[PDB]
């Protein structure tokens, strides 16, 4: 790599977060999680720490057979599942959606889906049962409505679990040390197994329960204020919910490309990029897509991806411009990974207080899966902040559908247990 421009690096260095800063943030996140878990402060807590009612032990044993419905792009999988003593038995059918039903109203699509479910129930002689059904990936309402509209067979569509909870469970299927689920995509959230005695919103002492942190809300009371840059404040001011979800705004894919756009305009204004002239597309809110960040960071060193991204924005960038854009993208990404690791570090250090603790964390989301070096920087930062823990990270892939089927089993059992 070459000798970097000194004035560009001075602007990009603002994004740096040292260990001490991350320790502060992590420590602040832990206080906020404490507030969320306690009865007396839960209603006022910004970080809600929602009990999911997903317990460490088996419940809802009166659930044998259920349907799992995997909703994909242009098709869907209908699956019959039997849980035994657990022994997950499955059989399934892939259906392709006609363009006829793809291009109609949402009602006509779910009419089609119900028809397919009916066919599947006929094939396996199950139409007398009345099974619970869970979704995997107001589709619920659409399906409830479409089933009622049919009125031949009877079915119970259950409430979905949160996506962090689905992530943790499907990963749990492949690794029983998985006790944390995390999403870094358009938003950012995490769930983990908490001791029952810490979950004050549910009476009970024994075992563990999954808690949905909903930690994106963090920042409400100023916990992030000293870490916010001019670009962050601009993104906040122009958002749908200014002053809310400040943690998520520092991390999620929703605002990542926009932060980069603002860093590039700052550099143009300093006459350090594009000769002090920005295009109209670059001055357009939303024009720099988050997907562009990961494309720019994928570049092998030839600058063809960066040049081709920047050319779609009416810019004619020299090789130096391209290198600057790479570095602007890297600073934003790296900061997101640092902020995210402080949240996860807080959770893992808290769990450790009740147990080398060996733990698996299940992770999903476009930012985490698709961004070139994000997961790596994120891993190294989390591990740095979690002494006396050995952390394994896995992405759910479940190449047979059984992790997905377990997600539906748990959701159906919980719906039953809750009435
Ligand atoms: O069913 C569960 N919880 C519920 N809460 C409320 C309901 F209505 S249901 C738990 C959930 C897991 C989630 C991840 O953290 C650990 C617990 N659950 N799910 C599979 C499983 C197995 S298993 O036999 O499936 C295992 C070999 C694969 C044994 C023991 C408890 C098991
Ligand atoms: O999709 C990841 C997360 O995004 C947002 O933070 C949602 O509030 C949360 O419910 C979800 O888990």
């Amino acid at each position: 790599l070459p000798q970097p421009n000194s004035q560009v690096e001075q602007i990009l260095a603002e994004f740096q977060l040292q260990e001490e800063d991350l320790k502060k943030v992590m420590r602040r996140m832990q206080k906020e999680m404490d507030r969320g878990l306690r009865l007396e402060t839960h209603e006022e807590a910004s970080v809600k720490m929602l009990p999911t009612y997903v317990r460490s032990t088996p419940e809802g044993s009166e659930v044998g057979d259920f349907l799992s419905l995997d909703l994909g792009g242009t098709n869907f999988r209908v699956m019959l599942v039997k849980v035994g003593e657990w022994s997950v038995k499955t059989k399934h059918q892939m259906y392709s959606i006609p363009e006829d039903a793809m291009t109609g109203t949402a009602e006509m699509l779910f009419d089609y889906i119900s028809e397919c479910i009916s066919d599947f129930l006929d094939k396996h002689q199950m139409k007398h049962k009345k099974l619970p059904l869970g979704f995997t990936f107001n589709v619920v309402g659409l399906l409830r409505d479409a089933i009622k509209r049919r009125g031949d067979f009877e079915m119970d569509v259950v409430a979905m679990v949160n996506d962090t909870v689905a992530t943790m469970i499907s990963c749990y299927y492949e690794d029983h040390q998985c006790e944390v689920g995390m999403i870094v995509g358009t938003g950012c959230n995490a769930c983990y197994m908490e001791e029952m005695q810490n979950v004050e919103l549910v009476e009970g002492d024994e075992g563990r329960m999954c808690v949905n942190t909903e930690w994106g809300a963090f920042g409400d009371s100023g916990e992030l204020d000293e870490f916010l840059l001019e670009y962050d404040r601009l993104v906040d001011e122009s958002s749908a919910n200014p002053g809310q979800q400040l943690y998520e705004k520092l991390i999620g894919g929703k605002y990542m490309g926009e932060l980069v756009r603002l860093v590039l305009l700052r550099l143009v204004d300093e006459n350090l990029l594009f000769h002090g002239e920005a295009s109209e597309q670059l001055r357009t809110r939303g024009a720099f897509e988050t997907r562009f960040v990961s494309q720019v960071e994928s570049d092998t060193g030839d600058r063809k991806q960066i040049y081709n991204i920047l050319s779609t924005l009416g810019l004619r960038p020299s090789t130096t411009d391209c290198d600057i854009v790479r570095r602007a993208c890297e600073s934003v990404s790296t900061r997101a990974a640092h902020m995210c690791s402080a949240g996860l570090a807080g959770v893992i250090n808290r769990m450790r207080e009740s147990r080398v603790m060996r733990i698996t964390v299940g992770v999903d989301g476009s930012v985490y899966k698709l961004h070139p070096s994000f997961k790596e920087r994120f891993h190294a930062s989390v591990r740095r902040l979690t002494p006396s823990c050995e952390i394994t990270f896995i992405e759910s892939e479940e190449g047979s559908g059984r992790g997905a089927a377990l997600v539906s089993a748990v959701a159906c059992k919980k719906a039953c247990m809750l009435g």
